[PDB]
């Protein structure tokens, strides 16, 4: 028993992260291969961010301006291409660290594990998710630029998110590792603002579910409800619309406590409309929308 | 700016973790140099658990009863002791991986990063504290027993925790890497209750410093108040008494906000006696008492 926000371990990941300094910034970049990932931005002075044209910026640097150490070892830059947001530096030496791994783009709502980097020396981990707006919530000072966000599959690294920009209210942007953003962020310093944050009302359900599973139930009512009737509810509290397709993702989670998905949305509208009265659940205080389906089924079964 | 509940990478543990089996249990053993620690309660039946006498049960059991396998090579085990509640078994070969290392009995309210393993398969990271009760809030399945808790000192891994039991009542118990159990808890499938789990005031007071820090600050007020008179209240709510030392340690959180200690616990205290309103203070809905003054320092600062 017990339920925890959970990282993936970090091992196969602290790998894959090198310094990349560019004139007098530096930031963090990903080893994969014979290739280097970094955010473009790392070309920009503070002055360059106001309004950078990127491909003009990219003229005025060669292969020897991107330093590039793994650890207290330098790489040698052989090649350097812009593909969207992100800059690719072709090594000489492929990292014999590099996993197995694949880049994913994510939907909203996915969560993933973010190794925090500075000078691509990791400094701690934690999980996200993609929040319907396209910000994540995340820790990043000055120099965690290009630290990345994954999920493993066993021994296969999904790499969902490298980290380029904090908006002026403290949330945090990035892009997918082919450098195109999350929702309609721009590696610029402008008026970027965030939507409004839903609450992900499948990840809420989830929670519920590993909470029962934990010994958790005092928030479990006599009554049921609709998709259409909850959803109603939810659109009041600015949280994601419910579809059948989130119901069928909680079959399994419904199957094993034997709590049907619509009685379990009976309780989280009540939940909503109530609150907490001063009560907590898996010892949180508000509805933790950062389990997915697939985290509660991993976190409660044990998989490695 | 941002502020997550952060573990260390697990990287360096990950290298650390091997499968132990004796009979028909599998938990997770640390494999350091030429020694594999794991719980001595790997030589229970379900049954022993009851009353078991381990060095009785000890004795029917040889180095070769002993499987220890590192991912999918054995381990040849050369020797066997007890140590309090923990075997180290002597393999031949030291881990090639083995970090700098040292082993800490922590106190109370100091926090540590877990790495859940299952057949000595790492499968997720999450921060702690040890309670002051002497539990821990963790997520533990079967198989998760000598799961270990650690610092990284840069490059030093302090080991702190081996996990052992779960009470009845969902939270977890185990040893220091000297087998020592934290609190007055035993490998013995008893009636064993926890103590108040009283809040780490301190903690609470660096996290609502890290919180003015990243900008969440309408819980500063105009009051100031006492060491004697702010206990008056913590007594009555179950926080830890604050002490001139927790004052002491919250220095540097005064000096770079500018908010003496005393005037945080004000706020604290109005916080305690009125409760959040329906707020968040960095995403949370109560008052986290699981990151220390240190923890605060330097995620706020970005060591590695
Ligand atoms: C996020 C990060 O590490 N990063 C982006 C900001 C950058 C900086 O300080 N500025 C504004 C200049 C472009 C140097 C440092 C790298
Ligand atoms: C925690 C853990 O992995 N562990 C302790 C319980 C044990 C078990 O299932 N029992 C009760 C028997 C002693 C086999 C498995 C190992």
């Amino acid at each position: 028993s017990g339920f925890r926000k959970m990282a993936f371990p970090s091992g196969k990941v602290e790998g894959c992260m090198v310094q990349v300094t560019c004139g007098t910034t530096t930031l963090n970049g990903l080893w994969l291969d014979d290739v280097v990932y970094c955010p473009r931005h790392v070309i920009c002075t503070s002055e360059d961010m106001l309004n950078p044209n990127y491909e003009d910026l990219l003229i005025r640097k060669s292969n020897h301006n991107f330093l590039v150490q793994a650890g207290n070892v330098q790489l040698r830059v052989i090649g350097h291409s812009m593909q969207n947001c992100v800059l690719k530096l072709k090594v000489d030496t492929a990292n014999p660290k590099t996993p197995k791994y694949k880049f994913v783009r994510i939907q909203p709502g996915q969560t993933f594990s973010v190794l925090a980097c500075y000078n691509g020396s990791p400094s701690g981990v934690y999980q996200c998710a993609m929040r319907p707006n396209f910000t994540i919530k995340g820790s990043f000072l000055n120099g965690s630029c290009g630290s990345v966000g994954f999920n493993i599959d066993y021994d296969c690294v999904s790499f969902c998110y490298m980290h380029h920009m904090e908006l002026p209210t403290g949330v945090h942007a990035g892009t997918d590792l082919e450098g195109n953003f999350y929702g309609p962020f721009v590696d610029r310093q402008t008026a970027q603002a965030a939507g409004t944050d839903t609450t992900i009302t499948v990840n809420v359900l989830a929670w519920l579910y590993a909470a029962v599973i934990n010994g958790d139930r005092w928030f479990l009512n006599r009554f049921t409800t609709t998709l259409n009737d909850f959803n109603l509810v939810a659109m009041k509290y600015n949280y994601e619309p419910l579809t059948q397709d989130h119901v069928d993702i909680l079959g399994p989670l419904s199957a094993q406590t034997g709590i049907a998905v619509l009685d379990m949305c009976a309780s989280l509208k009540e939940l909503l409309q109530n609150g907490m009265n001063g009560r907590t659940i898996l010892g949180s205080a508000l509805l933790e929308d950062e389990f997915t389906p697939f985290d509660v089924v991993r976190q409660c079964s044990g998989v490695t």
